[PDB]
């Protein structure tokens, strides 16, 4: 169908964080962004709890009218809090040096033992896997070949970009990236750093699912409110698929 | 009489710098708070640059409309940028929580003073204690601001009854002394006003529950509303 | 002080439970009317659970960034709720339609003190009736809310005056018995000023009309709007 | 022709009910809808007057500005009042949860051509059933409303696609008989385009997910978000 | 208690019957205007039936949720009319040219017999009435003998007013005016005429009780809206009472 | 391809003209209208100026940042001013209710010359008649705006769709004679599209009906929805 | 009494002229101002046109819903045309170097007899004048000799103080020479500079009858629009008396 | 592809410049476009410094989130601030007599050394080049055959047209040589001059990359403020492509 927006809310935490009261609440901004053009809630659960907590997740649980998106590390902390807790989607990202590529996303290629027992253990509980990767042919066929039903290209290259020329190539590296991946039978998501100013190309992207997108918005937010800030990303991403 | 409102923006430059981005820019946020009743912009320079940048501080010092506020601890480093930027204002602060003044009347006394000749407005951060009040006025500073933190963590009404009225006689007391008071570290949208509705008070420096608010309604409003509820007290 | 409001938000379930569905969201709604006027919530947990549920206080009482005003008849699986969700306030009622304290005074009496020995603060629900409020002082409760109902319902202007001064004089007695007061029940756009006015209010806890212009205007307005014409018949 | 909207109110009454004031009134709820994007105002009088009362028919009969869709069960009083009143449409529904077409039909041909000659286009409320299509296409209907109760209440994604194709399916048949179809029951802001992006789709009936955004949005906006999502679907 | 605004929608009617539709609806008005900042609604139900209908009237009577303000000629099928609608208030106006002043108000002191047996029929319907009337002490100290518990002093002269001394000349009339009614007793409104630049001398005024204003509320509501419209008024005439 | 929006503001005036003030002013409307997606203003200057005036034309003139539309019958009077006056365009209009272009040849054959000779753009407002609009062709006209009011007031959506075929052809003939061809007259909120949807439309002029939704949401709004729809429409 | 804002709508002609166009026009301005806040509209007839020009006057005092406050030097011209045009009010200004002070207030006691018969021809007309003057109790003594009814105080170099003591000295000097005018039977006006952050302090002066705004409030509404630049300022000035 | 809007707010300076005050502020401005549709925010760095001034450049140059767009003249003392600067673009247009053309576009075949070293000196330092040139061939190849990536077409003439005709000339005269330039190998924009009601038939020229456009923009925005004036103008060119 239409592509979808799943929005990060992170960020809400770590202004939370940043003084230790209960204000900004995450819990908030769920419902601002899922009546705003959030088609999902996306949190990531880091070991050292920097932004969101577990007590954000247990309500958030119980609070989303929509559903959650789980960013975690593969370990198996997060894999049995994921269990527990059941988030109709789990994203499996890279946490310390061993753990990522030397672009940023998870190395699957290289770890298809792991990968493979989490992509079929967080599957037996429900949940749909996708995996972090960078817009990597090897890591895509080993993202197939151990299950995963997602994957999600790491766009940050992308959004880094320093120049016209580096933006245009990384673009196109992750839209041939994405048809393969397709081939595969995978579906395909993305987000990360993109902005209301390089979203577009991205969105244009025809295989893309659901773009998941969190700090841009956030940090529009602060000037223009949460709602609008959803929207207007929202509103981008449909115009591109016009 | 005439409450004013100081913004302080460095938690917009800490979401910033969560990421590595020029946004959102803090240099924005000021135009918007400055025009959505703040009467002056405030922002803490730490050591370690976690939030506010040199970058921050030398392009708002050229943006401002209304005047700045600079947080600072009192180190060489430090008294050297403010005595270069030539902020409107000088907060020192610590790096009960307030500075210890009476513990260190000479570093006190000649930062004053240095700051003092470079044409800044000091204000010393210290707790509602009238020992260290009486350091502030004996030591020369023309501000103090009272912190106000135990007033907002609060767990009971009765305690917060009893820093409210610790807060107001400190107030009352300072201003006897010739100093100018200010006040503003912790306060909400559910407490400003009864720390507005002291008489002495000059100028309230509030910076995280107003961002706090703003990533849900927008910094114009968030600045408004903050400015609304200060007046409301005083009327 | 400031003249406080309380939301009820009651009927954001009533409308989410005439479907079974999750929404609308009673959390969400209290988040949009902490930031628009209100300096508390108010939930009703009725035995039937026809509105408000055991998930609903339970999500609410952590979310809340204000404080909580519990409604509740006076049974042992309410004071065994109420003593173990640990609510800022709670407001004692019937299952005029006032609680009749005067005629069980041993009962209100162990309520009151097993409800402030959890540390929460009692109010009771009465009539603006001097036999009943000289009963709820008599039994340890800190507050008393006057049903604003018969006002509310006033037919006549003759009969409206006529309440008016009825809750007027029952608020000052209730104050002279170190009564702190309440009130709210049926309060509306248009007959919330004059019961504002009376300067012994503390607090008036409002739900119904509130919602009501909700789902014309959006919460927020809705809310602010009943704020700002209670502050505007203080001053 | 472009997909239409008709927005059912119902659950505006059930909020004015719970308390027996005269608001919120349905009345202006319907000048607020027709006006961000309804086509038409749908209420259901259901025997037992729970939310929708004569009164509000009577008013709004007079008052719409488009039309009126009067949900209400096959029965002589029901049956007398909308020979009556005359709205522009009926939608007849039970007392899956669809109107049981198919082993009525005396029943349902005589309520057709009784309605219809009062002036009423009528639409049979269904489930998305083959059989049930057929007969309401054999009875006289020039209209069907498909349930999308079971779609919207989908546990698992597997369960919604599959839903879906059946309601795709259905209208398809629907429509190849002469019938026009209506959908909308059960209908929220997150699974409306699937259903809007349906070809033989005429208008979908849409309530409680637009009167539960409204309380917290207020309606106008309700309305029109659904309305533009509707529209983004079918482009 | 504080100065009220009756909110005068004749013509939401006026622009309706131009073209002879239903809208604009004055029902509609009336709902917006109660919730922005009116506290009654007045319709002026015309002999030609120009603007306001039978029809507006016996639907606003059962639609306000405040009161209705039935303005109305003396006449034998407005007095009709007005018993069986029970309007809470009733103002009695001038009709043709044997009902005026010489400045436009109700001829009370020279139809005494009439203006007595009006508001005693009215009242015995348990209406209301005021006498819209000149600020003129003969016609005020007519309005009191004659029963009626309110007047409404015309304040059109001080609307229409060509150079501020003769604002200024026409206010004092109507504050002594205004003095002089409340010293016997009488209630008294005004209105007629006012708009967002004149309105404040006049809500100063202390024994004003409400403020029926039509023309320039709605003049503003086609650019404005009728919401911000009728909240600004109000706004001005409680920042003039401060 | 590219549908315009014409505004008439003509019922601006004649609330302004029931009370004889200045207010509300047809050159603040058209400036408002210009900026919400007006693409021009139109104005009936009628020969008892009962709402539009001869100041407001001339005001007008100078004011509109876009084109004036001069609605006007065919008469010497009328003919001077628009030659006078210079406005882009020229709606004749009398005073089914269209125009007697075949009836009176050589009166319009005279009048479209003389407008043509001082440079304006003639457009002659009839019924959707072929006899007219041959006439209309054939005296010369370069437009030709068809009166939509029939299909307004139809009653029943059959009467509708029937004075829709009529229109939908109508405007191709014209179209196939040489002629552009506009409409607008009674068109609302509601029936804008099906009108808006035909290839041939050149413009839409409207009034009444923007200005009925304007009391009510603003003028700025209620022009930038009507805009809204007629482009989705096409779209 | 009512403290009354006037708003200079010249930096709109300032913009519009800057490219020939018709947009954006004073007479819009002039409309949205006085609904929003504007209790009159001053614009300044320049010798050269810069910016505000003939046909915005002419138009313009067909348009105002409140009144004009026609700034203008003293020549035969302006005062012909201010005879013609017949605003409310005129204040006089310097615009060559041999009418200004050191301090940019017209040269009254350097001009006595030009003024004087500049007030009493303006005077014939029905135009109550303001001379435009320094803090200066020279020029006030002399604005007060030669007749005319209204000083507006140049509160320009308050705007431009650089220091709390500067700032502080000059509102003095404003409030005394606002003190000493009143004292002569002059009513007294101000306004050219003040902004949102320093109108209070004059607004709170007592004898202040209008404050006269123009370039802050356009400068404000470039970015949040003139409505609300306008509500805004009035705002401010109304919580100041408060 | 994707239609971009750049954003001149050089008239925020000349209100500012008006009087010698700080505000309003170019860099306030920039955010509120650059987050409301603009894709770049142009300034025209005049010799004279009429309007923007070199700090303006200064910050803007760290402040701006998208690129700047450097309208300037062709001097040794301009070429070396832009290769300072670094812009992301260089629009150089005619600012004496013997550089402009009789239409208004800058004459590159009459100095065709002169460009030929201007842009590839800006070349080396890394910055796009764009010629502003009338719609006419000789200076079109003029601009390819001196290697400029870019030219910018001047739309004044289009804007100021009279007559309807007058206008469909102006266009097809445009998106003639529109299609021409991209014949040569050069990108084209436009802008100059386009307003709300004449924009979408520019927009709809597919050989156009970016439109940037000023004048009309600030003008809308001293009435709507700035944000809502550039989305309108970016929702109107996204419509006119659709």
């Amino acid at each position: 169908a239409e592509l979808l927006l799943g929005v990060n809310i992170d960020h809400i935490a770590t202004l939370r964080n940043a003084r230790g009261t209960a204000y900004p609440d995450p819990v908030q901004a769920a419902f601002i962004a899922e009546q705003a053009g959030a088609d999902g809630i996306t949190v990531h659960l880091r070991e050292d709890r920097r932004h969101i907590t577990d007590r954000d997740v247990r309500i958030l649980r119980q609070t989303l009218d929509t559903r959650m998106n789980l960013e975690m590390a593969v370990t198996e902390e997060m894999l049995a809090i994921a269990v527990e807790t059941k988030p109709h989607f789990c994203c499996l990202v890279p946490e310390k040096r061993q753990e990522v590529t030397t672009e940023g996303g998870l190395d699957v290629a290289g770890q298809r033992d792991k990968m493979r027992d989490a992509c079929k253990r967080l599957a037996d509980a429900g949940i749909q896997v996708s995996l972090f990767i960078d817009a990597d042919e090897e890591q895509i066929k080993a993202a197939a070949e151990v299950g995963a039903p997602f994957i999600e290209i790491h766009t940050g290259c992308y959004a880094d970009a320093k120049t016209d020329a580096e933006q245009a190539q990384e673009l196109a590296r992750i839209a041939k990236a994405a048809t393969f991946a397709a081939s595969l039978g995978l579906k395909v998501n993305a987000g990360h750093g993109l902005t209301y100013h390089n979203v577009k190309a991205i969105a244009a992207i025809p295989e893309m699912h659901e773009l998941n997108i969190g700090h841009a918005i956030i940090g529009r937010a602060v000037m223009t409110g949460l709602k609008d800030a959803v929207a207007e990303m929202k509103r981008l991403m449909l115009e591109a698929r016009g």
